[PDB]
């Protein structure tokens, strides 16, 4: 409720906040790949090459815009990761430092 506890209880709700943003943000840049991709999938040519390539282009480009932004697929799993790690060490201090105050109280 109040001091380290507190601090303890937003850094957790702050780290579950982390976890859910970079889900949405995958899974916003996963539905604009799924999409571009759909739409090399309904292409009937000279034309066709053009588009496909074009696609393919733009594909490429939310390619790098999302791993400078959430890095690589390695060490966007391994972040969750340690997140989840955190937020797991965090449940147990907090119980401890509960049952402290309580002992005294």
């Amino acid at each position: 409720s109040t001091g380290y506890l507190e601090e303890l209880e937003k850094e957790r709700s702050l780290l579950l906040a982390d976890l859910d943003k970079e889900e949405k943000e995958k899974d916003w840049y996963y539905a604009q790949l799924q999409n571009l991709t759909k739409r090399i999938d309904s292409l009937p040519s000279l034309q066709t090459d053009m588009t496909r390539r074009q696609l393919e282009y733009e594909a490429r480009q939310i390619r790098v815009a999302m791993e400078e932004q959430l890095g690589t697929c390695q060490d966007m799993e391994k972040r969750a990761q340690r997140r989840i790690a955190r937020i797991q060490q965090i449940e147990k201090d907090i119980l401890r430092i509960r049952q402290l105050l309580q002992s005294q109280a």
